[PDB]
């Protein structure tokens, strides 16, 4: 009674369901960042080039190293050098410094609860190892920045299909860089250049008093801890899908697929090796750098290396999602939002596939944020979420053999509005017409488990197709929501009319 149908030990994992990776190799569609010939299982990758190239333009990130970030004109990098190059021994140290290449934002930028932290919330020892090792440290790997990331980072702008793989290491300055807020044209709240692109920085996290700001520091503090301590050696991939064709939901013939759906567990953790959904915001990562700490936000936290996309991502269109293979996990974490805690540090016991990425695959989706109810149920906006998880799931070129199971939950139903009996139902209509297996985490809802399991052997057992049931869902609508909450739930409408 803790799960219900297709045992979880049948379901397709990576690495063993994956298929011979090619030869990574830089191509018109994919960023290599690093020398491939020199890539080898426990060695740091070298960077490619050897020596930094700079590009200042609207269509790569504006590096803050870069000769061309300039303050009305001196060198910016300079000045970062300079003021990052002293001693902290009291937070107002640490917030002088970030101001001091940020002066335009000295009176808007709160640093409160940077204070608090290093203040009122650790011990003296965990203060002094701080600012003794651990800030020492991470300025030491921002400011080597120009070694680190020699080639210019392409941006993924809407539309494009394109992937930058990358190390770990170089991930691990550039956050660095983020946490000093040194990223420049990133900033300003009424911006044209990079409006469409999350936030960067980490001012967000220093600002205000919530008990979540701590939680989070601890937890990226852990993972700064880890990475300038021993250089990480893996790489990790980040791939723009946008898709044209979608398919014909009332005409698709395809049967659904299997499922797993429990209430215990939780995606990272049982969906090891599976295609991993991040309920995304339509700006990557959400809230993670400012005040979110639910799903998506707390992935980012104890998975860092994801917030780098941040940087590079543009604003997901309705055709769009975001592929993130290789992060690997630093941290352990209890809660979420008001209850959420840092645990402990985190061994990633995950294998790396032939280009030394971990074997977990995150993928990023946004629903839509329905302000009210009935509004999800009208064909539009069905025909929107199916496509978008649609496009989440879909590998154009590959075998569904060769496909790991979906490993997703209540996706867009929790401030979102998004009823979770219909966004479960479409997860696995799109699942199915991508191939795909579906396991589903309820998170401690034993109702809803049984309630989506009893639909899926339903609508099995009777051999409808995608199709079927789409146009079932466009006759709920129909019926009892465009003339109306509904008089009549989904799945009892659904169960009606099919026995009718
Ligand atoms: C399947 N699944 C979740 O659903 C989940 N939620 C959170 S934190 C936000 C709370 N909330 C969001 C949507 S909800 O309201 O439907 C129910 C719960 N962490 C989660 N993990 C790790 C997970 O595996």
């Amino acid at each position: 009674k803790k799960w219900l149908g297709t045992p979880i030990e049948e379901m397709r994992r990576m690495p063993r369901c994956g298929i011979r990776l090619p030869l990574l190799r830089p191509s018109a569609n994919h960023t290599v960042t690093i020398r491939v010939d020199l890539l080898r299982a426990g060695e740091v990758p070298k960077p490619f080039p050897t020596h930094y190239k700079d590009l200042w333009d609207n269509k790569h990130v504006k590096m803050p190293c870069s000769e061309q970030n300039l303050y009305p004109a001196g060198s910016r990098w300079e000045l970062i050098q300079t003021a990052l190059l002293n001693k902290f021994t009291r937070p107002q140290n640490l917030k002088d410094a970030i101001l001091k290449y940020n002066v335009a934002y000295s009176k808007k930028w709160d640093f409160t609860a940077l204070i608090d932290f290093w203040d009122k919330v650790l011990e003296e020892a965990e203060a002094q190892h701080l600012y003794q090792s651990i800030l020492p440290d991470m300025v030491k790997i921002a400011l080597c920045l120009p070694n680190i990331c020699t080639q210019p980072i392409p941006l993924l702008a809407a539309a494009m299909n394109h992937s930058i793989t990358m190390s770990q290491e170089q991930i691990a300055s550039l956050l660095a860089n983020a946490f000093f807020c040194t990223f420049p044209r990133r900033n300003a709240k009424m911006k044209s250049e990079y409006s469409s692109y999350p936030d960067i920085n980490f001012n967000r996290l220093f600002e205000g008093r919530s008990s979540r700001k701590p939680e989070k520091l601890k937890t990226l503090f852990c993972y700064f801890r880890r990475v300038t301590a021993a250089a990480p050696t893996g790489l990790v991939t980040f791939t723009r899908q946008s898709l044209e064709d979608f398919p014909e939901w009332e005409r698709c013939e395809k049967p659904l697929t299997r499922l797993h759906v429990t209430y215990e567990g939780t995606i990272e953790e049982n969906g090891q090796g599976m295609l991993q959904v991040d309920f995304a915001n339509r700006f990557v990562g959400g809230g993670v750098t400012s005040a979110g700490l639910v799903q998506e936000e707390i992935r980012f936290l104890i998975n860092p290396e994801l917030i780098i996309s941040r940087l590079f991502t543009e604003v997901l269109d309705h055709n769009e999602c975001l592929i993130i293979t290789g992060t690997e996990q630093y941290s352990e974490y209890t809660g979420y939002a008001e209850t959420y805690r840092w645990s402990r540090s985190h061994e990633d016991g995950s294998e790396r596939d032939d280009w030394q990425r971990r074997c977990t695959e995150i993928v990023a989706i946004d629903a839509l944020h329905f302000r009210r109810y009935l509004d999800q149920f009208v064909p539009e906006k069905m025909r929107r979420e199916l496509n978008k998880a649609y496009c989440g799931f879909l590998r154009p070129g590959v075998s569904s053999e060769n496909l790991s199971a979906v490993a997703t939950g209540n996706w867009g139903c929790g401030a979102f509005g998004g009823d979770a009996r219909l966004k479960a139902l479409i997860q696995i209509l799109a699942a199915a017409a991508a191939e795909r297996d579906v396991v589903y985490f309820t998170f401690g809802d034993s109702e809803l488990m049984r309630d989506i399991y009893s639909m899926h052997i339903f609508l099995t057992e009777r051999k409808l197709t995608v199709g079927d049931v789409y146009k079932l869902l466009l006759r709920y609508y129909n019926e009892e929501c465009r003339n109306c909450g509904p008089d009549i739930k989904l799945y009892p409408f659904i169960y009606h009319a099919v026995e009718s």
